[PDB]
């Protein structure tokens, strides 16, 4: 991903949009109880603890664009994994207006919380005064669209989030590029069925994991997988993607069907963002920080890991790469062990920054003792075996109990962390809930005890 040009909103006939400079993250009733480092990323240029320019420091992500266009490499790789996806017999049908915005099987209803985009967002109208869950009414949506149309632009948001503490001086917060409702909602009827089938079918078929629940998903993993594991990170993996591979997702959606819309994935590639009171043009890069786009980086993915291994490793049996992303996060394997190092070496040469996977300083063999997939490890249940809890350190979950975004949440958060951490064993769940329960706030929370969660953990296979 480029940005083409950048200048003041008012220049190009758009009006200057309004963000939020203060966090909503403060110290929690146990910020003194837990060890963590974290802190709130820098939301605006003036933050004090800032030790480099703020700006240059958030857009540095748009590493440029590497490639042009589609090689033979990429060719047969879209049409292995078109194939494969043909098996699903997905519905190709476009999606009714009103599934698509109040949910249907497979899909689940439009965020009421987050942001309306452009124009709404420069209206003062939220979304709460346009959908009516009660009655499913699409009359004012409708008008909304014959009014404003599609193709808007995005409106850009500092994501208000924690941070490790070098993040925060070199002021690296992430961004939300929020599309507008009137694109969120023709996105939904163009590719819903879609969707649906992908919520619906999370394993190596589809390649995907979007939709999981990893409670029950992480015991059908292993089974799916070939003999040798092998993974990697990317460095800024949204936005290093070049036009080359929206060009190649294109390609996919086209032999499965839906070569009726491939234009809604240019609005994608080829975008304009608002940003305070400047707007600009982007080449390339997947619109970040929502969940719209985690299905078709998910795709991409799957073209890209073949890609590499076609490019790497002539001759390979892509009949027999066995992977499931989410977005960027990736498990895969296949018979035969590979070199992820001179995959990550290959994947330079199509703009991707691939590093040793969980942070490690050099490539080495995955495991199912050392592999994660969403932050967590695999472990299998010491006395039913086939039963695979999804395993993540307690250190994340600490970090994110010091602090809140709102008391009147602080039994939900709390409890969604104790789904998180009983995963790590009955003796560190019974030291998490005492710790809790050392302060008032802790103890007036209604908290599940272990015994209560293993046993609605067997009852919910
Ligand atoms: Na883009």
């Amino acid at each position: 991903g480029e940005i083409q040009w950048m200048r003041p909103s008012k220049e190009v006939g758009y009006p200057i949009i309004n963000a939020p400079s203060k966090t909503k993250l403060e110290p929690s009733a146990f910020h003194y109880v837990f060890e963590g480092v974290k802190e709130p990323a820098v939301l605006t240029k003036n933050d004090p603890r800032l030790k480099t320019d703020f700006e240059e420091a958030i857009f540095s992500k748009y590493v440029g664009n590497k490639i042009t266009e589609v090689d033979e490499y990429m060719k047969e790789a879209v049409d292995h994994y078109a194939g494969q996806l043909m098996s699903l017999d997905i519905n190709t049908e476009q999606m009714c207006l009103e599934d698509a915005m109040y949910g249907t099987d497979g899909l689940e209803a439009l965020d009421l919380s987050t942001s309306a985009g452009y124009p709404y967002v420069a209206m003062g109208k939220k979304k709460r005064d346009i959908l009516n869950k009660q009655t499913r009414d699409t009359k004012e949506m409708q008008k909304l669209l014959d009014t404003y149309g599609i193709n808007l632009p995005l409106v850009t948001y500092v994501k208000d989030e924690l941070r490790s503490k070098t993040k925060v001086e070199q002021g690296k917060s992430r961004l939300i590029e929020a599309s507008s409702l009137n694109d969120s909602v023709a996105m939904r009827m163009a590719f819903g069925n879609l969707y649906a089938a992908f919520h619906k079918n999370p394993g190596v078929i589809t390649g995907s994991a979007v939709g999981c629940d990893p409670d029950l998903f992480w015991s059908k993993i292993p089974v799916l997988m070939e003999e040798k594991l092998f993974a990697f990170d990317y460095t800024g993996y949204d936005a290093s993607l070049s036009p080359a591979w929206f060009e190649a997702l294109k390609m996919v959606l086209e032999k499965i069907g839906f070569g009726d819309r491939v234009d809604y994935i240019d609005y994608l590639n080829h975008s304009h963002h608002l940003y305070k009171n400047k707007t600009y043009c982007v080449k390339g890069g997947m619109p970040a920080g929502c969940s719209g786009t985690s299905i078709f980086n998910s795709m991409i993915n799957n073209l890209i890991i073949r890609t590499l291994l076609l490019k790497t490793y002539k001759g390979i049996d892509l009949d027999h790469l066995k992977m499931i992303a989410y977005g960027d996060d990736v498990i895969a394997s296949y018979p035969h062990e590979v070199d992820a190092s001179l995959l990550a070496q290959s994947g330079k040469d199509y703009g991707l920054t691939m590093t040793p996977a969980d942070k490690s300083a050099t490539f080495e063999t995955v495991t199912w003792e050392n592999v994660t997939f969403l932050k967590r490890f695999f472990r299998a249940d010491e006395k039913y075996p086939f039963l695979i809890h999804p395993v993540m350190p307690m250190k994340e979950i600490h970090e994110s109990i010091r602090w809140t975004k709102d008391p009147r949440n602080t039994q939900d958060h709390v409890r969604s962390l104790c789904l998180l951490a009983w995963h790590n064993g009955e003796e560190e769940y019974n030291k998490f809930l005492a710790k809790i329960r050392s302060v008032p706030i802790g103890r007036a929370l209604d908290l599940p005890e272990y015994s209560t969660l293993y046993d609605r953990w067997l009852d919910s296979f």
